[PDB]
């Protein structure tokens, strides 16, 4: 496959659903060795069975709120890929009354700052912390949402914290470009995945988006699978600092519902 | 003038050079009542004599870090304006350390957190003050830059930061659309003030500006207060969520240099 | 008024419900002096007329498909306004053909060509045409929809050729501004004009916008008329090369039918 | 390979520098079958020779000025592959004056006529000429330069022309997506072509770009290559109507070593 040869370290893997573990078979069958990360204790056994179907063994914890968590995540790793590939940060969250309702209205001090540091600054935190075990040639890949371009109801302060995440992917670009390093995002449109339980009426978001979008569906964890694979592989060396919109091709479109 | 009868709070006087101080004019020119903000102490002084100079007393203290003192401030205001039309919101800040240098290495969880609140949360916590006290017609205004857009040297974690501000103006103007108040920001082109100083290398950015811009020098306070005092008068009525660049035309242009 | 010591030209006036009358309406409030052109003979009359209330006595007969017709134009306007301040570009036409159902059956190789002649190419067309009678602090505007951005049905060949007239905008700016003269676009919302009644369903175009835009109103020729003015007027002399919507919002929401 | 079973056609083989040579190049490692076009008979035996090492001998003529010869073309070609997967569109012109100094001296009637007609306009011509003989799932793609977006010097009336290109890829995607075919663009960065060699100046706009470039080096046929056949392959069947830039991180940044 176009991976072989590339080891990828994947976050986020919560079930079978997500679109971390999407990522993670579209990147096995093309290839790659793959390492992976979980959350809390309440993940590990899920995470370890996971991992060994994929052909791997190498499953450690790691809570990006912590720094500390974040470090010693690292040095562990780097008994066994003392160098590798690059990483899949696929990780979001805020309080769960930030998402329901008038934004002006549920917004508050500290929403705002649990959203903007787990969302966007994790990111970032994770490339501090394994900077020099990356190989020239390495790719670092997040996952965004339109609500970081356009005023969506109920996404609320999420929309802020994907905005300075972008923004993260083209600032982390520039600085460690010079370096051989690329960084770039996906812009999924909507799939049912646990924490999409927690947005506001998600279920008619779906229906609609199915509806208006151009290619007349909702996207696939294996679509989205399959443009990350390709953009943490070699055949995306020209691409770095973008925001890939996997949609269908909804946020181009304007009234089709007539 | 066209803001005659408009009462309009401005905040982030701290100089003669502040780009506040060239909004206040310019709207103390066509006809509006100001109020005015001051952050601590050591600006009362300065504050309350230019706000003399253009016919007001309505001088209060506002530390936009506190939730606390942002209610109190709206409480004083009350007193002699129950209700008004808007306010201006020219604040920012990012501790030292976190402008200077490779923005991978520089930037920290904590430097993040303060540069996301004061920049960019702080302003719709203070819409979230004031919302009952906003005339049908009222128009909010915010000052962003480039660095939310594109990754620029040295600016850093503040690019991040303006990007969550924009997003901000898009998610207010949506909620408080239907009630009758808009919401917008500038993007302003570099203008040297208080604040520019610690940015490495402003003075770079300022002499190159000057030379490749389309109109062929750097805008002023004069020309941000006239497009400050349109965005806030009822000449704008059709314009709400926009961010409007007033920076010569830097931004849309490509290897002028050539 | 701001407008005054201006001299500028409007082109398209064809009726009272024209987004050309309501910019000539607002400029004429702001203290500017106008001159106007009529496509063709079945116009005269009425434009002769509204000028006349607007306290104009030049009127002059122009198609911009043809460069005599341009050039004959401006010699004319020279004997009065040998200098004079800038332009308004209120044109716009595609054969009727092009405007319904699928854009790919209904596109033509002259459809297109006429459509971007019209559309587009006039404006760079007038601007060569007096380039060397504009004074310094010069303004030049045309108008623009979101189809230009979007893929809007029925719109079709339209929105190719706003693109192409946007970039039009850029270019013009860029290559005008070292003389002193600026170029902009507004994006207008959906307003009902004689043009408008062209596009298949552009009754639903206009209930639809009402009920989604955040301002809960479409926008009118006065709102458009007002930052026309103020985009020709020395207030936005720090503004160059942009396109400013003036559609309540429209653009930067989604999904907001619940 | 990832395009094994599809059956693409490429336009634009000038010489081994092209864009579509390194196309080409790219789908057949991934192995699609393929055909080509030649523009007229003085490139006839050299595109028969790069065909034939390809392991093609399907090689027809076709001048996208005209509809009889598009039309000609598709039933030719039909004659072998009654059904086939899509196209790439690696085509441009404007007559050498148009691209020499002052866009707005340089820019005529007839020079921008032929600039959209050729550049833009016959991507849909091809695309109504051959919509009966696509098969479900099958993928368009052109080429587009940030020219579109940005003013850049010399480049003149062909930004217009890919702006225009750039929305007839979003009104393409969403009339043609709901019976199963894609349509995207790759915006690449400067590459030293033929064509590439008409602009005045195209030495140092790639040395520029060479030394500013997130990546630090000028992207590649090869790079470009790569990304077209994922573009054109089912690993993208989630994105349609995107414009993708493979610049290596150009157009994301500002000011780089400043
Ligand atoms: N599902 C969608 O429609 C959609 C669309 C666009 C983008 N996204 C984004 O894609 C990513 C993946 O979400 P998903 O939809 O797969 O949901 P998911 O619930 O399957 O995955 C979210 C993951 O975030 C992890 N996480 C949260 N806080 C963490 C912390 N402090 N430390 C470490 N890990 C933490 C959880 O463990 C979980 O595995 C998120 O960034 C989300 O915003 C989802
Ligand atoms: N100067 C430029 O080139 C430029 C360009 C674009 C945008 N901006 C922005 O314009 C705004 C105004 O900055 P300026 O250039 O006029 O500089 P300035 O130093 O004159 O003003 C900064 C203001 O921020 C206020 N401030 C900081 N922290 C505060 C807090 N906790 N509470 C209350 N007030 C606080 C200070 O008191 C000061 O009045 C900022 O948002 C800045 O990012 C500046
Ligand atoms: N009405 C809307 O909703 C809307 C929204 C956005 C943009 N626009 C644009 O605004 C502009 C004004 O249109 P309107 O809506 O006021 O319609 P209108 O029908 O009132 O005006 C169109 C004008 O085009 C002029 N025109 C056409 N061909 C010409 C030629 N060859 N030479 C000289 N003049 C010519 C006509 O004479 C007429 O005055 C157009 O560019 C249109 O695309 C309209
Ligand atoms: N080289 C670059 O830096 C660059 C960057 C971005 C985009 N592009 C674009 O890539 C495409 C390919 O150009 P290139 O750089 O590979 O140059 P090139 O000179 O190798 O190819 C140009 C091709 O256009 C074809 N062509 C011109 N007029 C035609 C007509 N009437 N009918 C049929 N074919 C015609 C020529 O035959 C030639 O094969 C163009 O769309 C160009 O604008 C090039
Ligand atoms: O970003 C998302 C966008 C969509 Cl449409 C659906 C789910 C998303 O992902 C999240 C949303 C809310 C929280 Cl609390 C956590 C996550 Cl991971
Ligand atoms: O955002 C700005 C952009 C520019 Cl070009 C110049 C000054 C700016 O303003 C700030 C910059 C840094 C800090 Cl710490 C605080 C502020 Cl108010
Ligand atoms: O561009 C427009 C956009 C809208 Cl929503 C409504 C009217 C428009 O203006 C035109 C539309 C079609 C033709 Cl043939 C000519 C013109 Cl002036
Ligand atoms: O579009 C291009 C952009 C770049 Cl940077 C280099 C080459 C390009 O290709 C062309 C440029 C001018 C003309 Cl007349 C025709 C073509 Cl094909
Ligand atoms: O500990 C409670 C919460 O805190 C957050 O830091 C975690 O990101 C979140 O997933 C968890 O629900
Ligand atoms: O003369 C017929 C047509 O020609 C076009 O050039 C004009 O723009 C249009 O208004 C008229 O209907
Ligand atoms: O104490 C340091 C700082 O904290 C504040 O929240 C900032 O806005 C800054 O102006 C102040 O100096
Ligand atoms: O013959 C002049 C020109 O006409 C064509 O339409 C072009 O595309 C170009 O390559 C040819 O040189």
């Amino acid at each position: 496959g176009f991976l072989s040869g590339k080891r990828i370290l994947v976050t986020g893997v919560a079930s079978k659903l997500s679109i971390a573990y999407g990522i993670a078979q579209a990147m096995h069958r093309e290839g790659a060795e793959l390492a992976f990360t979980y959350q809390n204790d309440k993940l590990k056994g899920r995470v370890e069975e996971f991992a060994a179907q994929l052909g791997s063994d190498i499953v450690l914890q790691c809570d990006v709120a912590e720094d500390a968590s974040i470090d010693t995540m690292f040095a562990e790793l780097g008994k066994v890929w003392p160098k590798f590939d690059g990483f899949v940060h696929s990780i979001g969250f805020a309080p769960g009354d930030q998402l329901d309702g008038d934004y002006v209205n549920a917004v508050t001090r500290e929403g705002f700052k649990i959203a903007h540091d787990i969302s966007s600054y994790s990111f970032v935190a994770m490339a501090k912390a394994c900077r020099s075990m990356l190989n020239p040639g390495s790719a670092l890949l997040t996952l965004s949402y339109l609500g970081a371009e356009r005023a969506i109801p109920n996404y609320n302060v999420m929309g802020l914290a994907k905005a300075s995440l972008e923004a993260n992917v083209r600032y982390m670009a520039n600085a460690m470009g010079p370096e051989g390093v690329r960084v770039n995002a996906i812009s999924a449109g909507p799939i049912r995945t646990l924490a999409a339980s927690g947005i506001k009426d998600f279920r008619k978001m779906l229906a609609h988006c199915e509806a208006v979008t151009p290619i007349r569906r909702t996207v696939t964890i294996e679509d989205v699978g399959n443009s990350a694979a390709f953009l943490c592989s070699d055949l995306s060396a020209g691409i770095s600092g973008e925001v890939v919109h996997v949609d269908g091709g909804f946020s181009i479109a304007a009234m089709n519902e007539l």
